[PDB]
């Protein structure tokens, strides 16, 4: 990886804050004749243990080996000098849970999925490079000043122990209930068929501006629903299409849900065609509203 030198940083404002580290926005000088760019840069503050050591510079090595336009881009790292950083290019628009409770309405479904596509495209690539992610959802994606959307948090273990998502279970896994495949809840069995299942219900919290999956339902009633055959009902103002595929991202059988290439595939072949998002999927509603 790229080392960094301490002068070339300058952090400006935290943005995100843990017991063990910081994030931050800050500027990144690089050589005299250009002009710095913005940057993110995490903190691991000192008294660090050897696995968090570990696990904040693997999430930096395994960041390293990508490259891809839908998967956040690592500037670099301060190894040499405490405080150790890593550095990150900078999403101005943040987590997209939070982007999209923020901005609710107003987007065009052709964004929205556009969006969808982006995701899609990084987890095909995560997936073929042999990468489980295991904690897909909208609070860790990132999204940028041109909308893209980029997959980020990553590393072996630190991801669900960071994650306050993530619930001890009663078989003592730490998993995300509302986000997770029943065979990865069940028995703990994390492949890129259970981040499928989390893609579709990425899907849902995209088209739904943000609703948190299954509302109220605690996680032992969701986990009940599932068990039961219920799904996640439709959004409102849902392509008939895009329903069709996060339910088939949500089948019980791991071997039936469809492929990162076939959801990529899928999702690029409506925007081309963009009229085929026209056709909505029903909506249930909860309330009658009569006037005589
Ligand atoms: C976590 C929520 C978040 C994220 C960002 N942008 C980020 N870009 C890259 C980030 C990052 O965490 N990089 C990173 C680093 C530095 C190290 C390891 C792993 C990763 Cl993925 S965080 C920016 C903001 C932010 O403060 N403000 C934006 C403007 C105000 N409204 C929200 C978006 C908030």
């Amino acid at each position: 990886t790229t080392e960094i030198h301490p002068s070339c940083v300058t952090r400006q404002k935290v943005i995100g804050a843990g017991e063990f580290g910081e994030v931050y926005k800050g500027m990144l000088k690089t050589s005299s004749g250009k002009k710095e760019v913005p940057v993110a840069i995490k903190t691991l503050k000192a008294g660090y243990t050897e696995k968090q050591r570990v696990d904040f510079l693997g999430e930096a090595g395994i960041m390293g080996q990508f490259s891809h336009h839908n998967i956040i881009r690592l500037e670099g790292v301060i190894s040499k000098y405490k405080p150790m950083m890593i550095i990150t290019e900078y999403m101005e628009n943040g987590a997209l849970d939070k982007f999209l409770r923020e901005k609710d309405g107003e987007f065009s479904v052709l964004q929205l999925v556009g969006m969808l596509r982006g995701i899609a495209a990084g987890m095909k690539y995560l997936a073929n490079m042999n990468y489980v992610h295991r904690d897909l959802a909208a609070r860790n994606i990132l999204v940028n000043s041109n909308l893209v959307c980029k997959v980020s948090d990553f590393g072996l273990s630190r991801v669900l122990e960071d994650d306050p998502e993530a619930t001890y279970t009663t078989s003592g896994g730490k998993i995300p209930i509302r986000w997770t495949a029943p065979e990865a809840i069940s028995y703990r069995k994390f492949t890129s068929a259970s981040d499928v299942w989390s893609f579709g219900i990425v899907m849902w919290e995209v088209m739904t501006y943000g609703e948190r999956p299954y509302w109220e339902l605690s996680n032992h009633e969701v986990m009940k629903a599932i068990n039961d055959g219920f799904r996640l009902p439709t959004p409102m103002d849902c392509p008939s299409a895009i329903y069709q595929l996060m339910m088939q991202c949500w089948q019980q059988e791991r071997a039936r849900r469809p492929k990162f290439a076939d959801i990529v595939s899928i999702l690029d072949k409506l925007i081309r065609a963009p009229d085929s998002l026209k056709t909505l999927a029903d909506f249930d509603p909860r309330v009658s509203i009569r006037l005589p």
